């Protein structure tokens, strides 16, 4: 694709918004945000985790106004936010006491923050923790894991192509890939750190990139991909559950040609 | 409306300054800035938080000059949270730090928030449990779902009232908010400390993107804020919210509008 | 109505100086350092002893007499002196573990400084409204409730040294149009002193209108706390420690009508 | 050499992309990217640390096209691979608490990276300068008290992988003109990691006269380390667990006499 | 002095290169590089530490090439040597818990460094006026309750290593006008050390008027301390460990009349 010219006119603007929902494993009907409690191996090698104990990444697909001179919807600007920041300011539902005769405990710990914005689907490579990990049906996983893939081991190569679908985990944004893609995340980790969550409607991200070209969407079609655990609530009998929170997007496109 | 040019001349500017107070929950005579202390629910299904346990939005409409088209437009912000200094009483029946120390200071999660907007701030409901009872008094979401506590489109409302809409319930709609500026920061663990800045020689813009600030509509300039400081933590070891009030001080023009 | 600089030779002057802290000096030997804290059985008896209660530090400095010109001043260089006083970890200090050394200085501190033409304008707010505050303190008068929040009622110039308590008063915001101040409460009772020193950094005093702090009576205003956290000695009991800050301020020659 | 005017054309220009795999110790064939458990020598003049229990620097000689020429490197894009992989806190782990979850990777980390036209130059600095290392690593020869401060005589080139422990040497800064170097120690027992992935942020490798690394005999050299804390397994036992970093740099022509 | 134009031509810059070494008391002939233990008087009044439990300023003289002209230094480049020492986490260390791995330096730090065209000037302020400073070392004299805040007695010249311990003395804010320094205290037994390292940092050493430190007699002056926290052995006593740090400083000539 040679990239050429931006259109220009009122017709030559659109906007997409949306939020999208976390994925967080969902354990039963009351539990939409969190994950189930976290259970743990007595070896590396019987780590089984259950799918509902697996955070996943977050995808939507979102259709744009059909083009086709071959002319694509080009992402310009992002701006973005955690929507629901302050039900973390919940200490009073079964939480544990952080002594005697005091309040819960808040959602702390480990945090991962996330967001992406391409013309196609974010491209995945797996690393995991302990290859010997056995991921649960339901779930798309590093396949003929070796101890190779702790480090790296370019077999492990995916789309984010499906929701509910890809535990957090085991893939991270491929830095070989994604050429046509803007990404951005902050892995946060250790028990006791505090969600810092920042909010404003006066911030952009611009998605150009060094030549001034954003994401180009085939197919008139744009991928916004997301995750957010803020961290782990824990309930009064010490039990932990991951919590994460939706992820607004609004994103400006522009149509530009090619050849 | 279409945005035409700025009005000048000295007549054209004007001023808005004042202090909004925090709105803890004051569970009674004496404790102004305090919620009640916290307690915990046995289940997730019974949390039923009183109402004098639950920090509110703080929210003032003030008045600016009559106009009556000419609207006025926010330009302007300076702000900062009053009396961070009294964060430093830890000789009032605090819990001990350790034997012979002094009290425990106010502490742990925070939430820091302000807006300037030429209409009421636009709400979205997020709730931590859905089947929280929200107590009468208060305006909460309604006809929650099990979706509520992720994203129910169905929880709009405005900031249109103080003492009302609890902090734990409620963000600003991010698919709203066009004639607002907010900012806002949760810092949460029960360990946070405070970090408090003042100064009068900080300014904020509020003009968007094409240099057009909030628009004042029927000459009414609309400001809320937050700032619930941690946790005050008794000899008992009962915690209370404790917050603060914010000053604001708003500069604004006189802007024509078709 | 501001007019302009004037140029030339003598047209210029500075003025450095140092403020030391005021803490609550509880007897001849702890200068620097305010009584141990104690604490109230109830919030209805809070009553702090004055020596258990750092005050703000202030300085009127006269200027070279002018007798309209006014000294505007444009610059100031500041800082916190004596930091490593604070690695003194072997003085009568609580053990951070069996066999460890002394506890350092840490957890809630105010750093605070203002350059003004008068002096700092002070409003009032109250952690708690029945404090009883002590005699020889200037605090906030006909607490009510809504002390604790705001009362506009108490206002107050910081005019006397040893006086006006840092838990009672803060700058006023709606007023101090002729002072630049700058301040940090860090709360808790862990934090660690982060305490910067360098002879390299300047803050310009100049508002948006290119005019700095203009020197009513050629006498020009410094105040400041430095509250850098508490010191814990071998029994547990906690006193506020403080230290001195430096000022450097330059001036111009400034026409008004 | 003087450095002269840079090459144009669509061949002047080329791109290395690689991982660097970390070399934490692995201690067995399941224990890719840890080291071996930590133990704890009884006396200073007893350390003697096994081989797989200290993380090495890694290193890439990373042949370039055939060039008098230089390829110079002027753009680097890096992240570390795989941070997600520290959320899997189900994995053998010690508890946070009665009930909870495992602790995550946490405490002292080094992330370092360096690209340059030559072996980076090490300098050596001994902890304890009576440890003894193993056989089948490089580090300092001919300790003194003294090598724990600076003794001049430990020089070195990262020229080998899997051999020079991080915990011995250091970039030398007397040295490393043709290298562009980068590295945080974050120390304590329970620091975070903090790591940020993103493909929007490059960084320049130019020094101030607008030269970045020659590369002499068309070699590229990169070199990493990302020890990222360590991992708690439910016996207390705790091992150093690193990850991968990528790299990508741009390269240009540049004549050189 | 007036300060007149600078010299061009390839002949008129020169560059000084070297490292201080840390001096944080050298309990004995296998402790270069730490304090002795740390141990705690019963009372203020009974503060009496020994020479080798007090770190102290670090500073060189640098001869000049031989010159009205006089080398004026204009930038910097300076780091820590060693940061990759503190991950030897397995020499006689205090175990983070049962099994676990010994504990890393870590807690209250001093990280400072200044370069000038004279000695740096030292003001005195005592955190406890009563401390009884050790034969050997150079420190505030006729101590008054006043020197825990502010006594302007206590100037003296930092001339000599080994001498002037780090917790009684300051840089002089009131002085040092021919001399740049820059330094942070964090303070806290559990503050973690953050030690960044790279070859592409350059500080400037100008002031506002384009005018570096003026070498008086051709000599430069570089002065340093590298507290970088608390070693805490298997018993828990705990030493002071410092690191050398790296100085590349850039001069030039310039005429003054």
């Amino acid at each position: 694709v040679e990239v050429l010219e931006v259109k220009t006119g009122v017709d030559s603007i659109t906007e997409v918004e949306c939020f999208l929902t976390p994925e967080m494993g969902d354990p039963d009907e009351h539990f939409r945000g969190f994950s189930k409690s976290i259970s743990i191996s007595d070896t590396f090698e019987s780590d089984s985790p259950n799918r509902d104990m697996l955070p996943c990444y977050s995808v939507a697909r979102i259709p744009l106004p059909n083009l086709n001179n071959i002319l694509m919807w080009e992402a310009v600007t992002l701006k973005t936010e955690v929507i629901g920041v302050t039900s973390l300011m919940n200490v009073h539902s079964n939480g544990q006491a952080t002594h005697d005769n005091g309040a819960g405990k808040p959602v702390q710990g480990t945090s991962f923050h996330f967001f992406s914005v391409g013309g196609e689907a974010l491209e995945l490579q797996g690393v995991l923790f302990n290859y010997r990990t056995k991921y649960p049906d339901g779930t798309i996983f590093p396949k003929n894991a070796t101890v190779q893939s702790q480090v790296m081991n370019t077999e492990h190569k995916a789309y984010l192509d499906k929701n509910k679908a890809y535990p957090v985990e085991c893939w991270v944004p491929d830095p070989t890939r994604n050429e046509n893609t803007r990404y951005f995340g902050t892995l946060t980790g250790g028990e006791n750190v505090p969600p810092v969550l920042h909010i404003t409607n006066t911030a952009t991200t611009v998605l150009l990139d060094e030549f001034g070209v954003g994401p180009l969407c085939k197919g008139d079609n744009l991928y916004l991909s997301a995750v957010d655990v803020c961290g782990m609530f824990t309930n009064r009998s010490g039990s932990q559950q991951w919590r994460g929170l939706s992820r607004y997007f609004k994103v400006q496109l522009r149509k530009r040609r090619v050849k």
